[PDB]
């Protein structure tokens, strides 16, 4: 399918024991497609202080479209040194692998894969 339903732990920044997916954009970018499909992702909404308490490269989820049976249509951004690959909408937050985390909430969303 072009579209997968996902339910998202969200995390607390200060929570999260591994705070980036890898070293390159490509790299941060497979590795976040992959933790999305062995569901071991988890999500961390943006606000200040939180992006300076991650590891770039950066990977956000941003709103493709405006949301089928609850879940908002999202696409993988990545990001480094200030530069963007992709081009999308809204971030509803930056994906981290997740490693057991308690979330706060989880967030449904339909990604495009
Ligand atoms: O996340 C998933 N859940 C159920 C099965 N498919 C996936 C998936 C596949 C490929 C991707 O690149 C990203 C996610």
């Amino acid at each position: 399918k072009t579209h997968v339903q996902l339910s998202l732990p969200v995390l607390q920044v200060r929570d999260v024991l591994v705070r980036g997916f890898g070293d390159s954009v490509e790299e941060v970018l497979s590795e976040a497609r992959q933790h999305l499909k062995d569901g071991t992702c988890g999500l961390v909404e943006v606000e200040k202080g939180v992006l300076p308490q991650l590891e770039q490269p950066y990977v956000f989820i941003k709103r493709s479209d405006a949301a089928p049976h609850g879940h908002v249509m999202v696409e993988l951004v990545a990001e480094l040194e200030g530069i963007q690959y992709g081009r999308s909408g809204e971030t509803l937050g930056v994906l981290v692998p997740h490693v057991g985390e308690i979330p706060v909430a989880y967030r449904k969303v339909l990604l495009r894969k």
